[PDB]
């Protein structure tokens, strides 16, 4: 069995089928409108420049929804938004999106093609240590080698009244149970790491940092996954298992239990017509 992360193309398509069959984006957007305003309420106070650091260029459109909310609280204030993203393809796509929006004059972007870790070292090199008013790591800790050291480092870049927002799947979600029971049976990638809000809150408690945790229900429609042969129904299998051609490349004994289990309640909820997997998300906000 070859992990899904080893076939950039298969990944993408599978990843797209994920968004297209789930409330993933709507959920984050619900957060940006009903909660962010309150959170980023004073990160601009007394400053003639607002510095935003996004560790991850995959959510270009969320990065933008963020600015929107920040620009609304501080009319006229110039905003410096830096992005740390390893993938040239991601930065590229991000740039297209930026150029296609009419109205952002109070914003200056800068991209850095590197990893949160490479960026960290490079900075620890320069004598001076810059500060930020708002930092956010949306769904990318999975890809971080040393979490505790990352959490501590970026927290230390927080200026006055600054805040760091982190988003990962909730510890009370399908993902959790799924990983806890079958993870040890999927292709364990050197680069990926199954992580939920529980791991995070333990890590932050030990680190001694002060935070607040918000969970919002989100669901993934996995019905196509029960009609054997289905084209889409399998794209999602590949995503849930992050494994290339799950069906046609894995132990029948295994696919059997999952079939039974994905329909289980602690994994999904059966609603009118559809079977929804628990995609509950966690929003962690850390005070400087
Ligand atoms: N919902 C997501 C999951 C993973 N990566 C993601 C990366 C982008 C934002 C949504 C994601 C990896 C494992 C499980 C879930």
């Amino acid at each position: 069995m070859r992990s899904l992360f080893s076939d950039h193309g298969k990944y993408v398509e599978s990843f797209r089928r994920f968004l297209n069959h789930s409330t993933e984006h709507q959920c984050m957007q619900e957060f940006m409108d009903k909660k962010l305003p309150g959170i980023i309420g004073r990160i601009g106070d007394t400053k003639s420049e607002i510095k935003i650091l996004s560790i991850g260029g995959g959510a270009g459109e969320i990065d933008l929804q963020i600015l929107s909310k920040v620009q609304a609280q501080y009319p006229g204030v110039c905003i410096n938004n830096e992005v740390v993203e390893p993938s040239a393809e991601q930065i590229a796509k991000y740039k297209e999106l930026v150029a296609k929006i009419s109205n952002l004059e109070n914003v200056k972007f800068a991209w850095h093609k590197e990893t949160s870790s490479e960026y960290q070292s490079r900075m620890l090199e320069k004598k001076e240590l810059q500060k930020w008013d708002f930092i956010h790591m949306i769904q990318m800790l999975y890809y971080v080698k040393d979490i505790p050291a990352t959490l501590k480092f970026f927290h230390s870049l927080l200026g006055t009244n600054a805040k760091m927002l982190i988003i990962v799947v909730s510890g009370s979600s399908g993902w959790d149970k799924l990983w806890k029971k079958y993870g040890s049976r999927f292709p364990q990638d050197d680069l990926c790491q199954y992580i939920t809000s529980d791991d995070l809150t333990q890590m932050l408690d030990n680190l001694g940092l002060k935070y607040e945790c918000y969970d919002l229900l989100s669901t993934m429609d996995i019905s196509d996954c029960f009609i054997d042969g289905n084209e889409n129904g399998d794209l999602l299998w590949d995503f849930l298992t992050e494994t290339c051609n799950f069906n046609a490349t894995a132990p029948p004994d295994l696919r059997a239990e999952l079939g039974k289990d994905l329909q289980e309640p602690e994994f999904s909820a059966k609603k009118e017509g559809k079977v929804l997997f628990n995609n509950t998300l966690s929003f962690i906000v850390i005070e400087a």
